């Protein structure tokens, strides 16, 4: 491939990142995209350093601070983008062009050149600048000289001599993985178009192949659909999206060319659209539990990341077979149509606007999110859906860290892995509307928590420490899931708790047992901590209302249920006191992120909790949540033994769903919960239909070679579906012995016949 092939590739990249070939004349959404492009460009030009002998390019960005060096270059690439976009205010403006070129020249002289040693964050030198400088070279190819290309290519190659590796020489270079491998290869591929270097381009394309190979440990995509980055943090929602965005752009750029991605194993990446990304997308937002430290970012939210995932999926769909293309488009049309809270076209780029308009022009109908359970045992995450709600559980374990903090971000997030219950609903802004600026980080919804104050960055940055717990895991059969977590508290308090969740098509039953701590402080379990925005949403009870006055906590009477206007119902399944607090909380994003604005946000919350007191001995809880339930339905939850607690202690936790005729259990020790037994740790769901017993089983430690169940509902003599060996115990009960060697927490489905 020669000069013409390289020119064609550069032109395609410019088409992709500007949308210049696809602007629809007089379209109001295109006009808004150009306006947003114009305002950003105008803002940057206003900040140009015009001083003779300047030592920065922008008066508000120091080249001695590596993050401000990156922003220098992204502003320059944004300006080049505007200069190349028909109808933009600066389109083809020679004075603006001259200022971009002078900015690239001086940033190179002053700072980013092939003699400079890295200082500060490696990512700035190897990913932040190269992607932006490469884009600027390609955008400005007709305008930069050969000597300018030589200088800038040399700078990039100095920092990134091989995109299969990362870190400066003084650190020891390691294999780049996952999102980092995609980003380093993107910067080198685009730089290879500017410099017409087929050898670097081929090597960078070949480097993409690693990122979609299945892994069983470390970083990458697991066969169950989990995606981990930084070894111990569930990360589909932020690093997974960086990977998805970069591969969508690169696949589209190279398709049909001499450099096309041709590795057939990229099918694993395509399978991940539904296998990994779709289940953790909720009405257009990536779930908070899979986006790690980005929850602390005011302007990199679940909806910003979901909108990037939608753009990428739409871009990939163009190359797919017809049925897959239509399925992915349907998924996207649904995540777009249902999101009235941060509509995807508000502040969308011109390319994103074009993909959204192209989708609308297909007339492909919106696909609803399927009810039911999606389990990700490799990353200790589960998703559950019913009409009007999605529950995301956030666990941690000897495989998965309590939280990631780093770079001044999410240093307060140390309870976010303590069994959080995120109930996403039609309140689309629940977790987005300054929730992470104002929420009580010691009373996040669903957690059990030792009230000992912990320092920011407790347990270390980058997910370096994990709880040395017994297990966390899950299984599901049909409409019912069983999820368990042995919580070990962060900050060496000695907090221990056995938390389980049994989740039907409508209600979530939350059991807790064996709670104690060594710190001497009170321990709490949070039934909910729910953002009311500026609302005064009524908490209704059997007697009337509760917590009508902000700041004064009240104890629920003996009706045992409370209904929150705009949400649904909560009910206690034991006689423990439920404390209910209406509160107003304030905070700034600067309080949770070094880059956050100083603006103070104020939000109203409803906070419902159980107090286990000081020095609990085998403390416990039992309650349920019924998202979307009316007051009438909430008042009835505890009638008729619909949610029948079987056992809730240090051996096992189990509940029967009367209407679903289905029982769910978690086992901590060998023993029986009702008429089901297990020989060791297990998650089980079972249901009898006449003369047939259906079971789902997982071995949640991921380390046991076998597991034996003592079967409920009488004796069983044949296996109809699945694997396992039937047997009989000393007491005449049927047993099922499973080989669980290497199952990695996955579920086995079995059907038996009497
Ligand atoms: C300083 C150091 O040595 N730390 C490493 C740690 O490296 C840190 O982690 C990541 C990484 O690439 O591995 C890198 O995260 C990315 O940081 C930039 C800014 O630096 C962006 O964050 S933001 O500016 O606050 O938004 C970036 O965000 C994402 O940006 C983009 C995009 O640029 O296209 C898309 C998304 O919308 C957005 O979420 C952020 N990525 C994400 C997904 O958050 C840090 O800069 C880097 O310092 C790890 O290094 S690793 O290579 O081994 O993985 C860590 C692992 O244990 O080791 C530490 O020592
Ligand atoms: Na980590």
């Amino acid at each position: 491939p020669g000069a013409a092939e390289f020119a064609a590739l550069r032109n395609r990249w410019v088409d992709q990142i500007t949308g210049r070939n696809v602007i629809q004349a007089g379209d109001p959404d295109f006009a808004k995209a150009i306006t947003a492009l114009n305002n950003k460009a105008a803002d940057s030009l206003a900040k140009l350093d015009a001083a003779a002998g300047r030592t920065s390019v922008f008066t508000d960005l120091s080249l001695a601070k590596d993050a401000e060096m990156v922003t220098t270059y992204t502003r320059l690439s944004q300006l080049a983008t505007a200069w190349a976009t028909p109808t933009a205010a600066v389109f083809g403006d020679a004075a603006v062009l001259a200022a971009i070129k002078a900015g690239l020249a001086d940033a190179n002289t002053l700072c980013y050149n092939d003699r400079k040693e890295e200082v500060g964050n490696w990512w700035s030198w190897e990913i932040g600048v190269p992607r932006a400088l490469a884009d600027a070279m390609v955008l400005l190819h007709a305008e930069l000289s050969a000597a300018e290309r030589t200088a800038y290519c040399a700078a990039i190659d100095h920092f990134v001599p091989d995109p299969w590796l990362q870190f400066p020489p003084k650190r020891g270079k390691i294999t780049s993985v996952g999102a980092n491998r995609v980003d380093l290869c993107q910067g080198i591929i685009i730089r290879s178009l500017a410099g017409e270097d087929p050898t670097k381009l081929n090597h960078a394309v070949a480097g993409l192949s690693q990122v979609w190979q299945y892994v069983t440990s470390g970083d990458g995509i697991f066969r169950d659909g989990s995606f981990i980055q930084h070894s111990t943090t569930p990360y589909t929602g932020s690093y997974g999206v960086v990977l998805l965005t970069g591969l969508s752009k690169l696949f589209s750029l190279l398709g049909g060319t001499a450099f096309e991605v041709s590795d057939p194993t990229r099918s694993i990446f395509f399978d991940a659209v539904e296998g990994s990304f779709a289940p953790v997308m909720i009405n257009g937002a990536m779930a908070d539990a899979v986006r790690g430290r980005s929850i602390s970012r005011e302007a990199n939210t679940g909806y910003d990341l979901g909108a990037s995932a939608i753009e990428a999926i739409l871009l990939l769909a163009r190359a797919m077979d017809p049925a897959t293309a239509a399925r992915w488009r349907g998924l996207c049309a649904g995540w777009i149509a249902r999101d009235t809270y941060r509509p995807i076209l508000n502040s969308a780029s011109v390319p994103r606007t074009a993909l959204v308009k192209q989708l609308e022009a297909t007339g492909v109908a919106p696909v609803a999110e399927a009810t039911g359970h999606k389990l990700f045992p490799a990353m200790d995450r589960t998703m559950h859906r019913g009409p009007g709600w999605a529950l995301s559980l956030a666990l941690s374990s000897n495989r998965i860290a309590w939280y990631e903090c780093g770079n001044g971000e999410n240093n307060r997030g140390y309870h976010t892995g303590s069994g959080m219950t995120y109930f996403y609903t039609s309140d689309l802004g629940q977790y987005d509307d300054a929730f992470w600026a104002t929420a009580n980080y010691n009373r996040l919804p669903g957690i059990t928590v030792d009230t000992t104050p912990l320092p920011d960055k407790v347990e270390g940055q980058w997910g370096a420490a994990v709880p040395a717990d017994e297990w966390s895991g899950a299984t599901a059969l049909g409409e019912v899931a069983a999820v368990g977590q042995h919580l070990v508290g962060p900050g060496r308090t000695g907090l221990t708790a056995r938390k389980s969740w049994f989740v039907s098509g409508d209600v979530t039953v939350c059991l807790g047992a064996d709670i104690s701590t060594a710190s001497g402080a009170k321990v709490e379990t949070i039934v909910d901590h729910r953002n009311l925005h500026q609302g005064s949403n009524t908490l209704t009870t059997a007697a009337g209302t509760i917590a009508g006055t902000a700041g004064t906590v009240e104890v629920l009477g003996d009706g045992r249920w409370v209904h929150l206007e705009g949400f649904g119902g909560y009910a206690m399944l034991d006689d423990s006191p439920l404390h209910v607090l209406r509160e107003t909380r304030s905070g700034s994003w600067s309080g949770v992120n070094i880059n956050g604005s100083a603006t103070v946000q104020q939000r109203n919350f409803a906070t419902l909790y159980v107090n286990h007191g000081v020095g609990p001995v085998a403390g416990s809880y039992a309650y349920m949540v019924a998202p979307g339930a009316s007051v009438d339905l909430t008042r009835k939850l505890l009638e008729g033994n619909k949610y029948s607690v079987i056992r809730n202690d240090a051996t096992a936790q189990s509940v029967e769903f009367k209407t679903a005729k289905t029982t769910a259990a978690t086992f901590w020790k060998p023993g029986m919960a009702g008429d089901l037994g297990a020989s060791g740790p297990a998650c089980v769901v079972f249901s009898r239909h006449g003369n047939e017993l259906s079971l789902a089983v997982s071995e949640p430690t991921q380390k046991a070679a076998g597991l034996t169940l003592t079967l409920p509902e009488g004796t069983w003599s044949s296996v109809l579906e699945g694997a396992g060996t039937l047997g009989t115990d000393a007491d005449g009960r049927s047993t099922l012995t499973l080989d669980t060697t290497g199952l990695s927490g996955k579920t086995k489905l079995i059907k038996l016949k009497r």
